[PDB]
DNA sequence: GCGATCACGC
DNA sequence: ACGTGATCGCA
């Protein structure tokens, strides 16, 4: 049964009521400088569809959009806000975002359209976007009557569902998490994405050219050492060269054949000179394909900026993710890849990049949640936590901790945060399951509060059905009750890890909100460009560095109050590389 | 188009 | 743990 609405030819006052469900539809997945294909408004006066060329040229409509006192309920308001920013139009007054609400209620539903959210509350009078638009090469905006009905049904769904979603959030003690954390964050992310990050494309191109030359040289050395040309990027053609023509040992298998992962190759290197060259080839090829070529493909040729999209409603722990480009995995560990960061530069003359990162926030969060006396004391002393962990688990003085001991203790600390298992620690350290289990036992002997936490959190997940973070983010773990050991064990590790990873996410999100407020209060021109889980990257005039050196770490350190201090390191420089 | 594999970040 | 995405190769 069709849904009634006015297919409007002009904007009227009744469309500009002080509460409405608003749809500002951007069908392109990447909404940067993208078309708005249609607008729907549902409010106390009825249901309306507006052509965007009409609405967005209308001064009254534009003023309504930008009026903070005119409240709008939406789904994925960031998409609309950014698309409107590209058109020089400010969207304000978004009081409810159904995407974020659905995400907080259950991130596992993978809600990514209104229909999916609606189905959570048995509301089915709206089509999935994929049904309307199609996907891939077949994707298209449909004719107006079909488009208009869809946008109106989405607006109608939002109008109906706001209350039951808010009611459930309130029951879960998550309504503040939506209204005071995620919704304000969405506006901040919209700003960051719209600002973009300036790229030194000539530098990337120069690196591209040098990598191409190095790739050619290593490629040829590989064919030489193999006495044969083949496709090095096929883990199957490669597996044949290595494990058949050259007869190398099969140390590890995949599901469909031989492993050629770097950890395996590193083990095979002593047998044949080809292996180190395959590794080198892989390193260079990663830089060339993913970073150089990948960045260059998405840089805007006019402004030479990249404009990531931070997916705020994807990860199961409350982290953001970043796409097109992913600016959360730019290399740093290896110097060769780290130089990619030299191409990320400030957007204005005489500005600098300022980067601030939490030091060991996940382990500090663990100390807090677990109330582990030893771990808390370690952070209260600002100890090197890996050296301290080695001291405790290997029962030596600080002076007796060797580099290998620190390395193994560090791995244990990661294992503990990730949700410890002897098999997984064993794989990481290239040791036996029994040896890994002894390490873990020693760790829990030294950190008995952490042990009690890991036990208790798994029991709580079983009892309640979910675990929660500091600011009341939730993750359901139905597999915690599985009688399949492997399935259950993965859920147990999620129980252990999610409050840690997710509370750290909560903290940095709050820090972003607090920081933006302080930046505005101080009228600094500095602004956020990126978040990389435990770090914030800003740019600012060079004249603001001294103020940022004090302000940014303070705001980040004070975002929450834990049983241990939070510590933030910071650096600045003329490129992201130099902000070290 | 999509799954397997691999490698980059935290 | 939690992510994105490149290439291959088989649809
Ligand atoms: N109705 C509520 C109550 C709490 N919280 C979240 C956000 C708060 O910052 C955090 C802490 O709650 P309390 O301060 O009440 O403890 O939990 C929430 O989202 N909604
Ligand atoms: O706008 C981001 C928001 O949209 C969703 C779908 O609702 O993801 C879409 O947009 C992403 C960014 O372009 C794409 O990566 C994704 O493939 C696309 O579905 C949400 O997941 C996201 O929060």
């Amino acid at each position: 049964a069709k849904m009634a609405f006015t297919l409007a030819d002009r904007v009227t006052e009744e469309m500009l009521a002080d509460k409405a469900a608003l749809v500002v539809e951007v069908v392109e997945e990447n909404y940067h400088d993208a078309p708005i294909v249609g607008i729907a408004v549902v409010n106390e006066h009825g249901r309306f569809f507006l052509r965007p060329e009409t609405a967005l040229a209308d001064p009254q409509f534009v003023a309504w959009l930008g009026d903070e006192t005119k409240k709008k309920s939406m789904f994925d308001s960031k998409r609309a806000a950014v698309a409107l920013k590209w058109k020089g139009i400010e969207l304000c007054g978004v009081s409810f975002d159904l995407l974020l609400a659905a995400y907080l209620l259950d991130p596992a539903q993978g809600v990514d359209d209104v229909a999916a959210a609606a189905k959570m509350k048995q509301y089915e009078a709206v089509r999935p976007d994929e049904a309307v638009y199609g996907k891939g090469a077949k994707r298209a905006v449909p004719d107006e009557p079909v488009l208009a009905e869809h946008l109106v049904r989405k607006a109608a769904a939002i109008w109906e569902l706001e209350r039951p979603f808010l009611d459930e959030l309130r029951r879960n003690e998550q309504d503040r998490l939506l209204v005071e954390l995620e919704q304000p964050l969405s506006s901040i992310l919209a700003e960051m994405e719209f600002a973009g990050v300036k790229v030194d494309t000539k530098r990337l191109e120069q690196m591209g050219k040098e990598l191409a030359e190095q790739l050619g040289t290593v490629e040829q050395r590989i064919y030489e050492l193999a006495g044969q040309e083949f496709n090095i990027n096929s883990p199957k053609q490669l597996g044949v060269i290595l494990f058949e023509k050259l007869q190398l040992p099969v140390l590890k298998k995949t599901k469909t054949g031989y492993s050629t992962s770097a950890d395996v190759l590193e083990k095979l290197a002593p047998y044949h000179e080809i292996v180190e060259n395959i590794l080198h080839y892989r390193q260079l090829g990663k830089l060339q394909s993913t970073y150089i070529e990948g960045l260059l493909k998405v840089v805007r040729p006019d402004t030479k900026k990249v404009h990531t999209i931070f997916n705020q409603a994807l990860t199961q722990t409350g982290r953001l993710s970043s796409t097109e480009p992913n600016l959360q995995n730019i290399p740093i560990r290896l110097e060769e890849g780290r130089k990619i960061r030299q191409a990320f530069v400030p957007s204005e003359s005489d500005w600098l990049i300022f980067a601030a990162d939490y030091s060991q926030i996940e382990l500090r969060v663990l100390a807090h949640i677990a109330e582990d006396d030893n771990l808390m004391e370690a952070f209260r002393r600002d100890l090197d936590i890996h050296t301290k962990t080695a001291m405790d688990i290997f029962q030596v003085s600080e002076d007796e901790v060797t580099p290998n001991m620190r390395r193994q203790a560090k791995a244990v600390n990661f294992g503990i945060v990730y949700g410890i298992s002897d098999y997984g620690l064993a794989q990481n350290l290239n040791i036996s399951r029994k040896e890994a289990a002894e390490f873990i036992e020693r760790y829990f002997e030294s950190f008995p509060g952490v042990k009690r936490y890991m036990e208790n959190i798994v029991q709580e997940a079983k009892q309640k059905g979910y675990v929660t973070t500091l600011l009341h983010r939730r993750r359901y773990l139905p597999d915690i009750t599985s009688r399949n050991f492997n399935v259950r064990s993965f859920a147990e590790r999620m129980a252990m890890n999610t409050p840690i990873q997710g509370s750290a996410a909560d903290i940095i999100k709050k820090a972003m909100i607090d920081l933006n407020a302080r930046l505005k209060e101080e009228r600094l021109q500095a602004h956020l460009l990126l978040q990389v889980h435990d770090e914030l990257i800003l740019e600012a005039p060079k004249e603001e560095m001294e103020r940022l050196c004090r302000l940014v770490p303070e705001v980040m350190e004070q975002a929450v109050t834990l049983r241990v201090p939070l510590k933030v390191d910071y650096h600045y420089g003329s490129t992201w590389y130099d902000a070290k």
